[PDB]
């Protein structure tokens, strides 16, 4: 009709906050005359802007039941009715649990994982119409179909929650293929799947003990957004609707010497030009973006959102943002990337900082950063006496006192922004490295995620540009030659590398010891760090020798955490002798219980 | 006679503690009767010990008048009378000025400056006979006269205050030249002076408007003080008197996964075997250590102490010790030592940690090491677009919001324990590096302090040992050729750096703007760091060009701390027009006043 879009699409009875904007775009329907044709919901207010394609209306629903009920816009003669759902929620829908340090977290970037719909690989119509699987910044088929056909093997590897990157639509000319620049927020990416595969997907997730987390993004829409495309007005985006370069200097929004064109530049500059900045300062914009985390969040049963480029946003909304989903739903957990240089910076972006006081973000969880450049030398270097190699993870954590919330701290060796853990092929000929640095990841504080294909060693480096920082998941298409999803087909090398991890990621599922226990740990000794994780009276201990070389230690500094003289190493299931003196190999690692 | 040793020497009438304790020490007196021989003055309690050699006496002045009074040992058919002085106190002792960031701290380390009277270089007993100027670390014959001798040319010089490394007596066998082994907390080493030429040096001092700060050590004192040699108790030092080797992490105390074994090792472990480590938790240790300082800052009128090893030491008792210094000295500056890798660890030992709350360590002043690390590399590297070189300063300070106290941070290039700015003689032949990271730091925040002879381009690296980072100052002995306290006698090289240190530090002394304005920065504009001080109305605004090559940049960005369209440079006195774009010769420096 004259209307060609509703958002949200639909809505719940009895959310906790009872207030609903309706947004509505057509053809010239700001002139309209607006009614409700329904039981008892009351129309507060309707919102004529500049753009008289647009009309938004803010309903009350404090006093309403589930019900079919119509929006009626008069012009003159025309009349449109446009029907509306309030549905009925689930039951305990609110009590949808969070993730926290019991999780480890899969992060799978969807058009590169499994092609389990070809069909779907184009779609007439979309701007962005070819696939070519040897171009690494193009379209490659991926799809949610494709996750589905995989959880069995996300779920025997291990892992407890898988975690998308955008799979909102981004039907743009060129760069659709990642995510972050969505057209419409109340639709799933026509080439990945319907609203509906995405319910699914989650209900076939669950139903496996697998959680699903969300990538959202608020900062920016693509340029292709008919929010942007055909603004409804200048004000809702940074810099009256023109293009200025953000400088990406996010410290701007805490640096107490920051300038103020330079904190305008970064906060209000726009990430590229396709990428437009929103304005949340704008109410509109607001309750647009936060209702649209809530609808996916009632919708899908989803378990997590990360907000990618929170510091670049507008700090009071975002705050606003993170109470709102938190009084809808008190367990819930977000992350937001918080992509900088240091530990002190990061922390004032956590629920509760100490440096931040009296603001509060109310964001839970932030991304560790600094510790995934730590880690991503700490077991290539020589440990000395003094510094270097495993002392990078002594000195880095003895720093906890400025982090708010050391337990809701994301960690991960690499993601699809960075280099991958294994720069290049090459280098995943030795894998002393790879398990030392996931039994750190898999044992030590924090919500540990591993980025697709780093269980069979794929490789990347960020020099080669982020498109091979992506690669395809070899297997996830009907003509690959290696389907690596069954360890058949799996080089030595890469089912010693995915047994390792499966071994750790199924012995730390349902392990409070690691989910909820006191970390307690030692300076590097003769190169060997040694470190505990105990919960009541049952604890873990880890022996990392950080040389290439055997090493005897003296075992007196750490008898407060060996309560008996032996122990089995979970690992080669072999008895490590707790007297005096303990000889390490070269590398070696040693998880033992007690 | 009986009576070796009385501690302190004397005290004073009418100090805000009312408590004296009065240590004696001599052959068998702990079974004395003790009586006193005075006006309103109360024997509380005397305190025997496994030692017969001492007694430990603990007097309630409250109601006492200046005076001279007797102690009296009554042993059987023996009677000793030890006289002793409550001095009146000067008016105004209570209001002696602190130092701060409006002051320029000058650091000597006494041995190695000036030799003044060459005939206390040897006195006849000590255990170290030997002067040896070509042996790095021999005594040299350095004195406080020699520093009395060139107040003159530190004064011209343009700093405000001369912070001396540690006075008190080292009479050692090997190493006493550095006195960071005290074996007499109550006496000047007789090698540099009496006590009274430390009060004349600094009435000198304060006549010529210098400050003095000084050096104490609390953690340690050397083996051969009279109180490790024959020790009250067991209790008096860490590991009941025993050697034990610290392992130098004092992250310990505040690493919220510290061990206990690797804390004691830490914090009651001895730096070496002739560096025994106090028991600061033993009430009469504690009371010792307290009263020394106090005596120091009465008898002396000194302005500061710098107490280093602070964290080293218990951290109770070094909260007490604050708290009892400003109580007595409510204007009196307290800088301790806080050599750590990072920003956070650092900033627990400041007065107000947000991060220690609710521990408080009261200690007003802490080292930024951290900024000394990065002011070694930010002048040598490149400054690209993204990061380098100057980089690492705007990165750094953004981070102030971990320090309760930013403008109480003493900041430094090097000191006596670090490789000198320039490592070597021939690194000197370029002064780029030295002319940015002096204006750096003599505008930026904090409180600045110079190292002696840094001014005419001393040159020492850390590798070729302590001894060769302490070389003597040309000129402070009498038969040195170059004679380097005089401009006549300098190299070309050495007037250009002599002469720029001094602009500087002459137009710093008395300015408001550096001393208490707001600061502001912007991140490197094409490798250009700009940032401004400011005080009300007036302020300061710094360019400093990050490359070794000519660079035009927009000014802008800068519109909101450029109010004029020109101002003069204070180091050239040339005109810089500010309108619209600035170019840049290499390594460019630009000192703007409005
Ligand atoms: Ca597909
Ligand atoms: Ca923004
Ligand atoms: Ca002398
Ligand atoms: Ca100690």
């Amino acid at each position: 009709s004259t209307i060609k879009k509703v958002a949200p699409t639909f809505w719940w009875a009895g959310m906790k906050n009872p207030e609903l904007q309706i947004l509505l775009y057509g053809d010239r329907i700001s002139s309209a005359d607006v009614s409700l044709s329904a039981d008892n919901i009351t129309l507060q207010e309707v919102v004529k802007q500049e753009n008289p394609n647009y009309l938004v209306l803010y309903l009350d629903l404090s006093k309403a039941a589930p019900q079919n009920f119509d929006i009626i816009l008069k012009q003159g003669k025309k009349q449109t009715k446009i029907p509306y759902e309030l549905k009925q929620r689930r039951p305990n829908a609110s009590a949808v649990e969070g993730f926290d340090s019991s999780d480890v977290l899969y992060l799978i970037m969807p058009d590169r994982f499994a092609n389990g719909n070809p069909s779907n690989d184009i779609i007439p119509g979309m701007l962005e119409g070819n696939v070519d699987r040897n171009e690494p910044f193009a379209r490659h088929g991926g799809d949610l179909k494709g996750i589905e056909n995989h959880l069995d093997y996300i779920a025997d590897l291990g892992v407890t929650s898988i975690w998308l990157n955008p799979i909102q639509e981004n039907d743009m000319k060129e760069g659709s293929y990642h995510g972050y620049a969505i057209t419409d927020y109340y639709q799933v990416d026509r080439r990945f799947g319907s609203n509906e595969e995405f319910r699914k997907l989650t209900q076939e997730a669950n139903a496996k003990g697998l959680k699903v987390v969300m990538d959202m993004i608020f900062n920016h829409c693509g340029s292709d957004n008919y929010l942007f495309k055909d603004m409804p007005s200048k004000d809702w985006f940074n810099f009256e609707g023109n293009y200025v370069q953000t400088s990406f200097k996010t410290a701007t929004q805490m640096d107490p010497y920051a300038s103020d064109y330079e904190k305008k530049i970064a906060i209000d500059g726009w990430f590229t030009l396709t990428m437009p900045d929103f304005n949340q300062r704008n109410r509109h914009v607001a309750t647009y973006l936060i209702q649209s985390s809530i609808w996916w969040i009632e919708y899908a049963g989803i378990n997590g959102i990360r907000q990618d480029t929170h510091p670049y946003a507008d700090f009071d909304m975002m705050a606003r943002w993170c109470k709102a989903v938190n009084e809808e739903y008190p367990k819930f957990n977000i992350v937001g990337e918080t992509w900088l240089g240091n530990n002190v910076l990061i922390s004032y972006w956590q629920k509760d900082s100490r440096l931040a006081y009296p603001k509060n973000s109310n964001l839970p969880t932030v991304m560790d950063f600094p510790l995934m450049e730590e880690m991503n030398k700490a077991f290539d270097e020589e440990t000395t006496e003094w510094n270097g190699g495993l002392f990078r993870l002594y000195e880095y954590l003895s720093q906890d006192i400025v982090y708010s919330h050391p337990m809701s701290l994301l960690t991960f060796l690499d993601n699809h922004d960075t280099s991958r853990f294994y720069r290049s092929e090459a280098d995943t000929k030795n894998l002393d490295r790879y398990k030392q640095a996931l039994t750190f990841l898999l044992t030590t504080r924090g919500i540990p995620q591993i980025y697709y294909g780093t269980e069979i060693l794929m490789a990347a480096d960020k020099a080669n540009g982020d498109g091979l920082l992506r690669c395809d998941f070899p297997g996830g298409w009907p003509n690959d030659t290696k389907n690596c999803f069954d360890a058949a087909n799996r080089t030595p090398q890469q089912n010693e590398a995915f047994s390792f991890m499966q071994k750790l990621l199924q012995w730390r599922k349902g392990n409070e010891v690691i989910a909820k226990g006191q970390l307690k740990h030692f300076a590097p000794n003769k190169g060997v760090y040694v470190y505990e994780r105990k919960y009541g009276d049952k604890s873990v201990v880890v022996f990392l020798n950080g040389n290439d070389r055997e090493q005897t230690i003296d075992l007196v500094p750490y008898q407060e955490i060996l309560p008996a003289s032996s122990a089995f190493d979970l690992l080669t299931e072999k008895k490590v002798e707790l007297r005096n003196e303990l000889t390490l190999p070269s590398r070696e690692i040693y998880l033992l219980s007690f």
